[PDB]
């Protein structure tokens, strides 16, 4: 069988987060109420079953803005797109029910797995 | 400090690859002699020091054709690609050398290092 780099994947992810922090090769703004931040799409429909399903449709493939439900917070928007680009969920007590709301709406199931964990834990 | 998701990276590389496989926001072609290779700049640069060098640069950011070096191989190539999207290296007998020497001009000094070690274990 081939060989393993057992650090590959890591390192990419790592590397396309460096892509995000310098604004090279961004692709879309998502507009979380007042905020806005930029992201790849392709690592956006790689972790969300809401960007997959808007992405993956040749009628909205290249939109280069989105507009989240005015609902949603940005904090807990930002701590989602950050556990995206770097596998570290920041869950806490004072942010856990936004953040789980958030990847509900995302369709993020493994993060929604991840609060309800937390909130029996808890 | 914040709750680690040891999959998530491997899930995003796993994603990123059917991507490609679906042609869904390639936004590159790498021509290898008689042969064309779609690809995610972003992946590319993550992964490849050549690649990097090449779209960090304002100049050569936008390039949507990418012609390599008409000594290098589509075969070589391809492996190395392969290993971008997927952290598994196709090394074999009949291959190393063409990998290896395609890995140096890719910039890819971990997996220069790993043929280096199955010359040495070879």
């Amino acid at each position: 069988s081939q060989i393993q780099f057992t650090r590959h994947a890591s390192d990419v992810l790592l590397n396309l987060n460096r892509l995000r922090s310098r604004d090279i090769l961004t692709d879309v703004v998502i507009v979380v109420s007042r905020e806005q931040f930029r992201a790849h799409k392709t690592v956006l429909m790689a972790c969300s079953g809401l960007f997959y399903s808007i992405f993956t449709d040749q009628l909205k493939r290249n939109l280069s803005v989105i507009n989240l439900d005015p609902e949603i917070n940005p904090e807990g928007f930002n701590i989602l797109l950050d556990f995206m680009y770097t596998s570290r969920l920041n869950l806490r007590e004072g942010n856990i029910m936004a953040v789980m709301a958030t990847a509900m709406y995302l369709q993020m199931e493994h993060v929604v797995d991840t609060c309800r964990k937390f909130i029996k834990a808890s």
